[PDB]
Formats: structure tokens, sequence, C-alpha cells
């Protein structure tokens, strides 16, 4: 009894895992997510830096970072308003790099942009970055409230 | 063996369900849940109260219901359409009540309504709620079909 | 004592297989299955009848295939731009096939279609079926790219 019930307990298990990555698959490609490439998703709430961070992290996603014009487009296409890239220069004023990371490969930086502007009085400069309508990238901020777009892998 | 084996598989329900809330918690994202706050779904479907109730009960949700502005805003954004609200006067004429219990703390509605009318020829008053386009309030027949809008908790 | 533990164990994974069956019945709702009817779904990539076929099997599920009036406005709704259906004339010319076997039943064929086309410049003739974004269908070349489609049993 009590090993052929450990391995139907095995076999449940493991219908159960191949159940849930069907599911996955499913609601990512209901998403969005296309084939083979990393996709973005969004609940169009507006957010400051740390928050975006927390929140995708706790969905174990990514704050969205473009690598490239297409997931510059995809991203953009998501938002569909301001919305916070995982890209900063906290670590060291005027070097923007990656949450996740290394420093900027790509870059898509809107004309006289970035300027670690004071004027917004927050406080401090501009150390995060939002990709605006245009696909064209502004720094921000961390604590001005953009929406949240996470980015989960290919 | 016997017991290793049973003390793995004890890890690999823990890992499960982790994953499950995971998935609960993205997909709520993706269906516009903002923090801390319930939110609504719908499948556009129209049908009778009835079976609206048993919906979203299925579901493990309930119909919605608007305690405020916001609320009732977020609600209209969703259905698009005139959906039923989880009020009604069904216990006793003319006392609109939430399903879930209890009299209404908020209210929206339309001018000369609620007015328990049978000219609809449908048998009956009015004793369900739908919210129009426009965010108002009508009181309905509870037998005609109107979109349904399921909520979830914050 | 193990068989308690086994016993408890058991009860947790049916707490859970219960659980994720609910995700799939919100999702499927979320993403606007109405109740008894087949459930249809995109993520809006555009790609050649080949892939479709592809990705909806990964899924589980088949290419979109409208059987009668209703199925073709939901499917059309869901795609919201030309999509492959899952029909072909592949083998026999003039013998329109459902991917999951049969010759075709239900049709909604424009005027003057299906005309088996050539001068599209891809080499063939027209041998898929696309549901246009007025509802009607008119064949098409299985190598044009058109978005993904993909349906689930009621
Ligand atoms: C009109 O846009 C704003 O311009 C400022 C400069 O004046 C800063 O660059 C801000 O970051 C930017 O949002
Ligand atoms: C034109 O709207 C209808 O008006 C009726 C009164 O004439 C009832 O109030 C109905 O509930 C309402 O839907
Ligand atoms: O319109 C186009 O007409 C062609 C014939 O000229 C073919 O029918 C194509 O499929 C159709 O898209
Ligand atoms: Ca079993
Ligand atoms: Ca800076
Ligand atoms: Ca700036
Ligand atoms: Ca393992
Ligand atoms: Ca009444
Ligand atoms: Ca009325
Ligand atoms: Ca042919
Ligand atoms: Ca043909
Ligand atoms: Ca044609
Ligand atoms: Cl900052
Ligand atoms: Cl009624």
């Amino acid at each position: 009894a009590i090993e052929v019930k450990l391995a139907n307990m095995e076999a449940e298990i493991n219908t159960l895992k191949s159940k849930l990555e069907l599911t996955n698959k499913l609601h990512a490609f209901s998403m969005g997510k296309k084939s083979g490439k990393k996709f973005f998703v969004t609940n169009h709430e507006r957010m400051p830096f740390s928050k975006v961070k927390a929140l995708c992290s706790e969905l174990r996603g990514t704050v969205a970072i473009p690598r490239n014009a297409e997931e510059n487009k995809a991203i953009q296409e998501v938002a569909k308003t301001s919305a916070f890239l995982g890209i900063t220069d906290e670590v060291t004023e005027g070097q923007f790099m990656y949450v996740t990371g290394g420093r900027l490969t790509y870059s898509n930086w809107k004309k006289d942009q970035p300027d670690d502007w004071y004027g917004h009085g927050l406080g401090g400069g501009e150390d995060c970055v939002t990709i605006v309508d245009n696909g064209l990238w502004n720094d921000i901020s961390c604590q001005a409230s953009h929406t949240a777009v996470c980015e989960f892998p290919a």
C-alpha cells in the first residue's frame, strides 16, 4: 500500500507540474508573448521605481529593459504611456546601468536627455529612466510615478 | 527510501503551491489588478442575474459591487456595456442591499430610478441593478440578461 | 505515522488540483470564454499557416475553426485582424478540409471566393482560409503571414 501510494503521488505531482507548465504557456500566449521572444506585461498602474522593482520581483520578472529596436517597440506598445525601464545611474551619476547589472549597450534617448534635472523639486536629480509615448527615453526622478511594465524571459 | 521520498514530496508540493500562487498573482496583474485594490473581470457574456451569481461563485468571486465612485468607474470601464451589480431589493421591495448582505453605503442612481417598473413584460417589477455605460444605476428585472462582471478581493 | 502523513499529502494534492482547475477557469473567463462555448485566443502574432499549427499544438489546442455564425463572429472579434482558420485544400485542390479532419461543412465564403489566385507572388495558389476583418472567408496562400488564433473545447 504505502509504496504504491507514494508512486501514485509522484505521478499526481508530475501531472500537476505538467498541467501548470501548460497553464503558464497558455497565459503567456494570451498576454501577447511572441514565439521565442521575451514578453512584457503591465497592470497599467503608475508608481515610484522602487515599487515597480518590488512588484516585478514578486512576479519573478524584472522591470522592462529594451535591448534593441524590436523590444523597445514591444515595451512601447505594451505600456502606452510613460513607463519605467530597468536602467538607472544611481550607482555612479551619468553611468546608466541595467538593474540586472552592466552598462547600457543600446540606448534610445530623446534629444537633450539624459539631463539629471533638478527642477522637479522632488529632491535630487534624475537617476531613473522612462520610455515615453514615442519610444524615446527620458531620465526622471526614481521617486516620480510611472507605469509598471514587467519583463519575463523568452 | 520511503521517508526520504515522502520528505521530497512535501518539498515538491510546497514548491507547487508557491508556483501556483505566482501564476495567480501574474494573472491578476495582467488582468489589471492594482496594488491592494479589488479587481473586476468579465468575459463579456450577457445572462440573467441568477446566472451571473452562480458564475462568479464558481470562480470564487462575487458579482461586482461598487463601494465608491472609483470602483463604480472601474466596473463601467471593465463591462463596457450594461452590467449587473451585486445589489438587489429582492428581500424587501424598495430596500436595495448588497448580495453579500448589508445596506448600501454608496449609490449612483440615474434620475427617476429605481422605479420597480413592470412595463418590461418579463413579469414582476425590477429587483436587480445594472450600471449603464455612463456609470449611472438603473433597477432592472433580474430575469433580463446583462453582462457578467465578477469581483475579486484586494 | 507515515500513512497519516501520506493521507494528508494526498489531500493537499487534491486541493492543489482543484486550485489549478479554478485558475484555468478564471483565465478562460478573463479571456472571453462564453459558458458552454469553445474558447478562442490569440497572442496577436502574424505567421505562416505552418507556424500557427505548430503553436496551437504546443498549447494543446487547434487552429481556430468556425462551424457556425456565432463562432465566426467570436473568432473575428478575437483576432481583430486577418487570421488563419484550420481549413485547407492543400491535399486536393478545391476540397477544403478541417485540420482536424473532414470536408468543410459550414462556410462563410465571400462572393468570388474561393478563387485559388496565383499572382500573389508567393508560389502556388491559395490553399488556406483566412477570416478577414469583415468576417467573411477568403482563401489565401498558406505562406502569407496572418494572425494566430487557437481554439480550446467548450
Ligand atoms: C518636459 O520634459 C522634462 O524636461 C525637463 C528639462 O527641462 C527634464 O528633462 C525632465 O526630466 C523632463 O520630463
Ligand atoms: C428607458 O429605460 C427604462 O425606463 C423604464 C421606465 O419607463 C424602467 O425604469 C426601466 O428599468 C428602464 O430601463
Ligand atoms: Ca488519480
Ligand atoms: Ca542621474
Ligand atoms: Ca530628463
Ligand atoms: Ca525534484
Ligand atoms: Ca424592486
Ligand atoms: Ca428601472
Ligand atoms: Ca492547391
Ligand atoms: Ca486552393
Ligand atoms: Ca481568394
Ligand atoms: Cl532619482
Ligand atoms: Cl426582478
